């Protein structure tokens, strides 16, 4: 079932704002986009406190360089109970002080979003890393 | 000339599902998104006609990935709907290839022009023309 | 807060056409998407003539190769006075005659768009280059 244009637009804006916070080191604001008990599976982090700690930790890998998350090829579907399911491609570019760019291994991501007080929030995120999948075959 | 929001959303979902199938090695499902007699024009000038030829070409081309994982990325997409429902798009595309060792290759970028048509209410690919930017540069 | 689906679509088409022109060396057509007195902050360029000349000059860095601009993670909001504000991630790929793809340092871009005779045009563009931000911190 195709999503309504309003839902599709709302989803694009949710992800843009969520990733701007994560990439901008607003780890608490990033985690606040998740509901209590949200499941983030890379190993699972459950709930915003754990998700905030993980984003802070994973950001350590960038040192002082600047990450940017890139999403594309995103499916969006609304269930009758209002839950939104997405699947998409994601990567992170990492730009150094000298202008070098590293492109991280791509991921295939599956999300569920829920509406809380009229606004979308992340309920579940499951990340499949393409290098690990390749390695496993 | 702007596409309706419904059409724009429909196009984004068509392409997301189409590339998920191709990148996931569902070459039959990828080819099934094309109509009978669809024309697929490769960067080099070879044309594949019909979904069966397109499936065979897509499977053969995937050999270049050598067990690594491709991901197609589209961006900067124009969308135009003709009065008869035919949809024309143009966009940028590239492919990343991620290996078991975490290597990421970025393939030469392409400029792609498609036509889509509606069959029993759903979009299908009718024409795809790929211009590869390295080949364009070489000709210049 | 959320843009109408019509506005969202119009913005994607505006940017697709603007970048196709710039990447295709249609520097005048690129500049025509800006209003008179538009401000482009890299140094500031004011007006379509200066923006065209600067874009032509900047393209010299590609040296016979083919650039492609990639935007993603785009916020879109309409202000009460009809001004449209966007923020997005941008990078440029540069593909050589041998198919080597250079990936330029990423940018965080903030635009304002305005409607002129019913048509969207760029009023202001401010580019923050991520390597320079990293260097500064």
């Amino acid at each position: 079932k195709l999503p309504s244009p309003e839902l599709y637009v709302e989803v694009t804006q949710f992800y843009a704002r969520q990733m701007h916070r994560m990439d901008g080191d607003d780890f608490g604001g990033f985690a606040a986009t998740f509901v209590a008990g949200a499941e983030f599976r890379l190993t699972v982090l459950t709930g915003p406190e754990a998700i905030e700690a993980g984003a802070r930790a994973a950001a350590g890998r960038f040192d002082g360089a600047q990450p940017r998350h890139w999403f594309d090829m995103m499916t969006v579907e609304e269930a009758d109970d209002g839950t939104v399911s997405t699947s998409y491609y994601a990567t992170v570019t990492v730009t150094s002080a000298q202008g070098a760019v590293l492109v991280e291994p791509t991921c295939f991501v599956r999300d569920t979003l829920v509406r809380v007080s009229g606004v979308l929030r992340s309920r579940s995120r499951v990340i499949e890393r393409d290098d690990l999948v390749v390695r496993a075959r």
